[PDB]
């Protein structure tokens, strides 16, 4: 038995690795699933994680700064491209994006579909990349926030905003939006999922899924779920 605690917008990734290691293996790989500020306070608080994989760096930082994860295993797993989504319906066809980017063209008259860049990581990092590409300026009067990132989509897939900006998997996940455009690494904080082995929890057998989750076969999961692997 090995114990993950993981950030839930990896639920079914990690569900379809765990069949697949029990199968090659013959472990049960058990998953809990939370927000990252969730997970982290549990194991600060001593929690039998063997494993934490984080939805970003801020949260596995805290449980190193409380001794709870061991630093030399810490190391990020996954990252999350940042992605432009437009309705399935749409004219709109994929673009390059970069700071010649005509945003007002692409717009259409609406409005730009986020989540509320004061509280909503995808949001946070949207405009992180509009303002250093310099289109903030003109993209700020024209925005769309929501509440969260599913009630972006939820713009785009109803066809009731022309663009939104959302991660990879989020678009991925959508059935109703189309990826047309992908956002320069350089032009943001990267998105970032760090795996770390946990305080005294180094064991062979956590290892060894410590391990195979940065293999092919996990990678090829990750992939598919729109992640992109290291």
């Amino acid at each position: 038995k090995v114990t993950v605690f993981a950030a839930a917008s990896l639920t079914n990734a990690m569900q379809d690795i765990a069949q697949a290691y029990k199968k090659e293996k013959n472990i049960e790989v058990v998953s809990s699933f939370a927000s990252s500020s969730t997970l982290a306070r549990q194991i600060e608080a001593g929690a039998p994680a063997d494993l934490f994989i984080s939805a970003d760096q801020k949260w596995m930082d805290y449980a190193a700064d409380k001794k709870a994860i061991d630093p030399a295993t810490r190391a990020t797993l996954l990252g999350n491209s940042l992605v432009v989504v437009a309705p399935k319906a749409s004219a709109q066809g994929a673009i390059t994006i970069d700071e010649k980017t005509d945003w007002t063209s692409l717009l259409k008259g609406g409005r730009l579909a986020v989540g509320d860049p004061q509280h909503v990581p995808a949001g946070i990092y949207a405009k992180e990349a509009l303002q250093k590409l310099g289109a903030w300026e003109t993209l700020s009067p024209k925005l769309a926030p929501a509440e969260d990132v599913r009630g972006a989509l939820a713009l785009v897939e109803r066809n009731e905003a022309p663009l939104g900006i959302v991660y990879g998997s989020d678009a991925v996940a959508s059935k109703g939006v189309k990826v047309v455009g992908t956002f320069p690494e350089a032009s943001h904080q990267k998105v970032e999922y760090p795996l770390a082995i946990v305080d005294g929890h180094r064991n062979a057998a956590v290892s060894a899924f410590y391990d195979y989750l940065k293999g092919p076969e996990a990678s090829a999961i990750f992939k598919r779920y729109g992640f992109t692997t290291r």
